[PDB]
C-alpha cells in the first residue's frame, strides 16, 4: 500500500499534454496533423509540438524524435506555481525520484517538476505555459474531424486498487470502475477536471501508457475520422471502434499512431465536479460496459501498449499483472459475458461476442 | 439463362412495402413500434401495417401472423395502372405463376399481382394504395431514431449473374457490385428510384431474404438506434454495425426482429439516376468494400436469411449455391482480405479483420 | 398562355449547371473555392469550373468573367443524346430563339441547345458530358461545409401560373406552392429527379435568377457554412437563416456571393418521385411557409435576384408583375401573417414577425 | 462598490436549481415536460420537481403555483456541509438578510441559505440533495431535443462592474464581457464550475431574471426543439435563434415559457477551469459579438425579463440602468453596429443587421 504523506498534494487541474518518443518525425507529424489535424505550435528537426482547437496553453501532445518509442511524460496542469513545489514536497515524501527544471522540459512550460510516481510512470506538473492563440472559433480552420481538447490519459498497472488509492489521496476521485464478484478490479476512472476521467488505470503488465485521448464536438466529427482513415487506406490503424462506451457513456474511436501509440477520439461524456459524483461499478461479465452496443474489444486492446521512460530516458521494466486478466475472464477460453445479468439468451461462453473468437 | 420477354417490362417507380409473416404479434409489434417507432396505419388481431415519417402510401411494412416466419412479398410500386397489366403479360410470358386481385393482397393497396419470380421471390406489382397523413413535418412525433423512408430490398440468391440479367431486362440498373479476379461476382445492387439500390442480390443459397432498409435523415439517428438497444438490454439484436458502408458509401446498421428477420438502417448514399451512372466494382478481397472502417463482417450476415414464401404460403425450397463464398474466401480459414491492393502489411490471412477469428 | 408543343419535350434528367458571369474572377474563386469548398474541374483566367463532392459529370457551376454580373444559362441535362434534337424542335416550335453548339457552349459539355425561353431564361440541354472522377468518398477532401450536389434553381418570374403551365408540359410536376383565398399564386416549386424541386418559380419582376442550391449531407454543415463566414468576417454576405423551410421541410441558408448572386444550402427535404405524390399548398399568410420556426424573411430576399443574359450575352428586359406581391402582403404596411390560422395571438400586421 | 468580508468565502461546485413560480401548473408542466421533454422528480398539486438527463441531484428546476409569476431561488450547490456555514457568515458579513434552513426550502434539498444578495437576487447555498436515479444512459427515454444538463443564469442588473466585483470575491471568474470605448460595461459572464458561465450579469434594470439555460449534446438537438415548436404550431413562443454565440461560442436557442419566464438552450461552449484562462471583450459595437453570423437581436431580449422574489415572497422593486443600453446604442434610433471594425460596408447605422 502507498502511503498518505504528511505533505499536502498539488492542486491538479487537468491533464495538460502528453511527450510522445517517436521514431519518425516526419510519418508522425503527417498521422497527427495531416491526418488528425493538429495545430503546430512550433516545430524543428527533433520536436513537434501541437495543440488542440480549443486549447490556449502552448500545446497538448509534444512528438519528440528519439531511438525507442515511448512515453517519457504524461503532464498535468496545478493550480498555482507554489502547487508545483507541493508536488516536489510530495513525491519526495513518497520515495520517489524528481527532477525540477525551472525553465521547463519542453518548449512553452517554464518551471516543471517530473517524477518517477510509485506506478512507475514518468508525471510533470507544471503551472508557467507560453499563452497562444486559443482557435475556439477558427472556423476557418474548424476540420470536419477537428480535435477540440485534450481529455485524458490511461495507464496500464498490474495492481489497481494500489494506484487508486495513491491517486485519490492525490485529489483525484474515481468515477466508475469494473469489478467482479470476487473481489478483483479490473479498471478504474479519475479526475480532477470535471469530467470522467483525467487519467485512468486499466489492469496489466505496466507501466505502459494504454492512450492519450482527445475530444471533439459532435459524435459526426468521429465518423469522419474514420471516414478518413478509409479515404487514406489506413484503415488498418483503427484499431477498435467506433462506438458508445458504458463506462463514461461516451462516443469514442481507437486508433494507432506510426509507433503503436494508442490514441482515443471520445466525446459526450458527463459532468463529474460534485464531491459526491456517484462512483458506477460494472460487472467485468457485462458485455455492454465497455461497447454499450455489445461489441467485442479486440485483444489487442487488452494486450498492447506502449513503453514508458524513466527520468534518464531509458526503458521501465515491466511488472507482469498477477491479479485475473480482463481478456481472459471474458472473451478467453474460459471466458463468460452476458447481456442480462443471470439470462443465457445472449451470453458468450468462451468466446467473444457477435460471433468472433481470439484470433 | 432467363429470356427477356417480348412483352414491354411494366416502368417500377420503387420498392414500396414488404409483407413479414411473423410468428408473435404482440413481440414483433413491440419491435416495430416501440423499439423502432414506425408508425401505425392499421392493424388488428392479424396484421400490423406500418410506415415510415414521410410516407404517403399506405404502408412500407406488412407483419402478418402465420405459422413460419418468411418473407410473403416484396413489393414494388408500379407508375400507371396499365403498368400491372405489363406485370402480367410480362410474368406469364417468363412462364410464371401469377395471381391478380382486383382489390389487394393487403389492405390499402388495390389491383395487384403477385408472382413467384424466376429465382422463387414473391414479388408484387401495384399502383393503386389508399394514401394517408404524411407526417414528415410531424416532429411533435419525430423520435430520436426516425425511420423517414423504406430503401430497399436485399435477396440471397445462388447464381448473381442469373438474376443480375433478369433485372436487368426488367429495367433495373446496376449501380455497384462485389467478384474477384476469376470472374465470379458475389453480389450486385440495381436501382429504379435513383438511389443505390431497390433491391439487391447477395450470392448465397436461396431463394432467401437478407432484409429490409429503412433510412434516417442524419447518422446520429442511427446511433440512437444502437444506443436504445443497449438501454433497452437487447444489444445482443445488434447484428452488424453501425458502419460506413464501401459498397452506397452509406452509414448503416443491422438488427434482428424477433423472428430473426433483419432490418437495416440506413443512410446518405449517393444519386445514380443519371442513365450513364458510373458503375463501381469491388474486389472480393478489398476490406474497405463492405465496411470502409475494415471492421469485420460477422458470419452470420452471410449465412442467416429468412425464409421465403409461394403463393400458397408454402415456403420456397433452397438451392445451393455452386459458386464461391464470400465468407470464405475473405474470413475463413483459407480466406484473405487486404487494405492496400498488393500490401501484405494491413492484410489478413484465415481470419478477419482487426484480431478475430471465426467463433 | 404558352401553347403546348405538338413536338415531344425532351426528356429532362435533372439540374445540371449553372453558368454565372462574374466581374472579378479570383474573387469569386476565393467565395466558391476557398470559402464554400467546390471542387477544381478546370480552370483559366476567364473561366472556373467547379463541382460539388458527389458529381460524376463535369461540372455543376461555370464562373465566367464578363463586364456585367448575370446568369449567362441554366443547364438541365437530358437523358439521351437525341433528346437534344428534341429540345431543339420543341422550343423551335414555341417561336424561341435557340443556339445549336454541337461541341458545347463551355468545356466537359458535348452537343449543346441553348434557348432564350418563353419566360426570358437562358436555359441550356445537354447530354454529352465529360465525366470526372466522383469525389463522394474522398473523405481526405472532405469539408466541414462539404456541398455534396447541386439540387436546384429558383427564377423570378411575373406570373407563376404562366410559367407554371409551361415546364408543367416540359415534365416537370409541381410538388408545393403558395396561393391566397383569392386565387393568386406567389411561388411553386416543381421536379424532374424526385425531390422537391429542380426549377422553382418566384413571383417577381423577370426575368430574374433568384438563387442556385447546393446540398449537404447534414444540418451541422450547413451550421458550419455560418460558422466559417463568422471566422472569416463576412457575415454581412448571409442573408437570411439558417432555418427550417415549412414549403419543402429543408433546412437552408441564403448566403451572398461577391457579385449579389445568391446561394442556397439545402438539405433533407422528401421524395416526390411517385406520379400522385400529394401536392402541398400553402397559405401565403402562414407565417410558417417560408421559415416554419416563424423567423421574419428581410426584404431582400423578396427584391433582389440576379440578372439574366440572352444568347448575345445583353442584359434581358425585366417585366413588372402586376399580381399581388408575397412581400407586400406578408410584411409591408397592410400586410399581415398569423402563426395558428385565427389567431390573433402571434398574428403580425404591418410588420414582420 | 461591494465591500470583500473577512470572512472566507463558501466553495460553490456549480449552479444547480432554480425555483420558478409559474400561475398555471398544468400549463406550464405541458412546457417543460411535454415540449421540452423534462423528467418528473417528483410532482403534486403545487410544485413539479424536473431534472436534465444526466441530473444525478433531486432536481434542477421546481416549478411553484403562485400568484405572481418570478424567480424564487437560484441555487448553487458548495463542496461541503461546512461551506454551507460559510456562505452564511459571508452574506452576514455583507449586511444580507439570509434564512437557513436544516431541513431545505424545496423537496430533495436538505440544510439550505437563502439571501437577498447585494444585487437584489434570491441565492440559495446548499450542499444536502437526496440522490435520484442517474438517466444518462436511458435512452429509451432520449428525445430528439433531449435536455441533459443545467448550464447557467443569466441576471439583469443596473451596474454590472459592481455586480462583477461583487461575484470575484464570491469566487466567481469572468471568462468574457461586453464593454465599449468610453468606459462602460454592458455584460459579462462568470463560472465556478469550468465552463463559460455558472451565471452572467446583463446591463439593465433590475432585479429581474433574464433566463436559465439547459444544455444539449449537440447542434441537432437545438434544432429539433425549433422543430417541434413549428409543429405544435408554438413557433411564436420562439424569440430569438438557433444561432451561434459571439460570447460563449455555443450554439443557442432562446424560448418563452407560458409566463415569459426565458428559457435558454445551449450547447459547446469551452473549457475555463485554468486560473488564468483568457478573458474576452468584445466590443459592444461588434455584430457578432452576440449572434456569430450577425443575426438581429430583437429588442425583447434586452427590455423582458422576469421578476425575482425576496425572502418573502414579495416581489424586488426595480432599479433603472443609468449606463448606456445596449439595445440604444446597437439598435436604436441613433445605434451603430459593424461586421469588420472600421469598414462602412456591413455596417448598420440606426437599426438592426440584415434589413
Ligand atoms: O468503457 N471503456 O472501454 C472505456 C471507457 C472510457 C474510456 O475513455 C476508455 O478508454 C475505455
Ligand atoms: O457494403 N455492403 O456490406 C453493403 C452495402 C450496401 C447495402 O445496402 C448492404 O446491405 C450491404
Ligand atoms: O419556403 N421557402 O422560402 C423555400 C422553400 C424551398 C426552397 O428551396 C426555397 O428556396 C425557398
Ligand atoms: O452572446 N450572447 O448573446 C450570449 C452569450 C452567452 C449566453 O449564454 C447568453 O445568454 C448570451
Ligand atoms: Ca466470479
Ligand atoms: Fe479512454
Ligand atoms: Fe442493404
Ligand atoms: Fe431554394
Ligand atoms: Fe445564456
Amino acid at each position: 500500500e502507498i502511503p498518505k504523506p504528511v505533505a499536502p498534494a498539488p492542486d491538479i487541474l487537468r491533464c495538460a499534454y502528453a511527450e510522445l518518443v517517436v521514431t519518425d518525425l516526419a510519418k508522425s507529424r503527417n498521422f497527427y496533423v495531416d491526418v488528425l489535424g493538429l495545430h503546430v505550435s512550433y516545430e524543428d528537426e527533433n520536436q513537434i509540438y501541437l495543440r488542440s482547437f480549443e486549447e490556449f496553453i502552448h500545446h497538448n501532445l509534444v512528438l519528440t524524435k528519439g531511438p525507442v518509442a515511448a512515453l517519457k511524460a504524461m503532464a498535468f496542469r496545478v493550480r498555482t506555481p507554489e502547487d508545483v513545489d507541493k508536488a516536489e514536497a510530495y513525491y519526495q515524501e513518497l520515495g520517489c525520484r524528481t527532477e525540477r527544471r525551472k525553465d521547463g522540459f519542453v518548449k512553452g512550460i517554464g518551471d516543471a517538476l517530473r517524477v518517477e510516481d510509485p506506478l512507475g510512470f514518468p508525471y510533470e506538473f507544471f503551472f508557467e505555459t507560453t499563452h497562444v492563440e486559443r482557435l475556439h472559433m477558427r472556423y476557418d480552420l474548424y476540420s470536419a474531424g477537428e480535435l477540440v481538447r485534450l481529455d485524458h490519459f490511461n495507464q496500464v498497472t498490474p495492481d489497481v486498487p494500489r494506484g487508486r488509492k495513491y491517486l485519490e489521496d492525490l485529489g483525484f476521485r474515481v468515477t466508475e470502475d469494473i469489478q467482479d464478484d470476487e473481489g478483483t478490479t479490473y479498471a478504474a476512472w479519475m479526475h480532477r477536471k470535471g469530467t470522467v476521467n483525467d487519467t485512468a488505470l486499466t489492469g496489466g503488465n505496466g507501466p505502459r501508457l494504454h492512450h492519450v485521448a482527445f475530444s471533439t464536438h459532435e459524435k459526426h466529427n468521429i465518423i469522419q475520422i474514420c471516414d478518413k482513415m478509409g479515404a487514406l487506406r489506413i484503415s488498418d490503424r483503427i484499431e477498435r471502434g467506433p462506438g458508445r462506451h458504458g463506462v463514461s457513456n461516451a462516443f469514442y474511436l481507437y486508433i494507432l499512431d506510426p509507433d503503436n501509440h494508442r490514441i482515443e477520439i471520445y466525446t459526450q461524456d458527463y459532468y463529474t465536479g460534485d464531491p459526491d459524483n456517484p462512483t458506477i461499478t460494472w460487472n467485468v461479465h457485462d458485455n455492454q460496459r465497455r461497447d454499450w452496443w455489445g461489441n467485442p474489444v479486440v485483444p489487442s486492446w487488452y494486450t498492447e501498449a506502449s513503453k514508458v521512460l524513466d527520468l534518464d530516458g531509458n526503458v521501465q521494466e515491466i511488472i507482469e499483472r498477477t491479479d485475473d486478466s480482463e481478456l481472459e475472464v471474458t472473451i478467453g477460453a474460459d471466458g463468460f459475458s452476458f447481456t442480462r445479468a443471470g439470462d443465457e439468451d445472449g451470453s458468450y461462453h468462451g468466446q467473444a461476442s457477435k460471433g468472433f473468437k481470439l484470433g
